[PDB]
């Protein structure tokens, strides 16, 4: 039995179906009256809320569902129409999301592609009819984020305006990432200076806009 599906049963045990709002809710509390795990969270959430609402994108990418709270996060501020394309590597975590998404409703917003990134991503213009994406959530492996990065533009599935959010850019950090978003002419960003979930240990998001090649 593990802390996932620990997660999974307390939200399906104590939220309500259908209610996005509640699960995010559920989890949160799991995490601070009980075990910790590294869903964005509420302070991060918040930001991450205010750049959906804000840009309104019509297809968003994830990298690493984990639970899937994230994807519920983002999934239940998308406007009528909108999707939300979520990859996860790790088929256990992948059920786990798929579970937490049709509980909260959302599974019709919402499509878990299982592998790796570097696999998925140059799949996603044949396979998945993706012309370019309008956000990306990078949430993965840290030392991945660089690397990705680099394969959506060579696979140009950036455009002028595409949003790149990058959680944990201090903690644990993503300094190869920073310096390239920071010191590329084609990126401008925006540092959010926040908090580790369920902590008060100093984090943030950088939202990096793509302007073209
Ligand atoms: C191989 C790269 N491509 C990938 N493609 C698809 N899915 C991937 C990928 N990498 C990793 N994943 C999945 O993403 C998730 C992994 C995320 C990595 N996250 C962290 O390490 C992380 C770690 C912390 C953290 C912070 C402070 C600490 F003291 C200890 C840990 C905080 C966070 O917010 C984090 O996001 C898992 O579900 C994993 O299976
Ligand atoms: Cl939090
Ligand atoms: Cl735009
Ligand atoms: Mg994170």
């Amino acid at each position: 039995d593990t802390k996932e599906q620990r997660i999974l049963r307390y939200v399906q045990q104590n939220a309500k179906p259908g209610d996005p709002q509640s699960v995010l809710e559920a989890i949160d509390t799991y995490c601070t009256q009980k075990e910790w795990a590294m869903n964005v969270g509420d302070a991060k959430g918040q930001i991450m809320d205010a750049v959906i609402r804000e840009y309104s994108p019509s297809l968003v990418l994830e990298l690493g569902a984990y639970c899937g709270y994230s994807a519920v996060r983002m999934a239940r501020l998308l406007q009528p129409g909108a999707r939300l394309l979520t990859m996860e590597m790790n088929p256990d975590y992948a059920a786990i999301t798929q579970q937490m998404l049709n509980f909260a409703g959302l599974q019709d917003k919402v499509t878990i592609l299982n592998g790796a990134s570097q696999d998925l991503i140059p799949q996603l213009k044949k396979k998945y009819d993706v012309d370019t994406l309008d956000m990306v959530f990078l949430d993965h492996w840290k030392d991945r984020y660089l690397p990705d990065t680099l394969l959506l533009e060579k696979c140009g599935l950036l455009r002028k305006g595409t949003v790149l959010l990058a959680d944990n850019v201090i903690v644990p950090g993503t300094p190869d990432f920073l310096a390239y978003v920071r010191g590329s002419s084609s990126f401008e960003c925006t540092h959010y200076s926040s908090y580790l979930e369920y902590m008060k240990v100093v984090d943030g998001l950088e939202k990096a806009i793509y302007q073209g090649p």
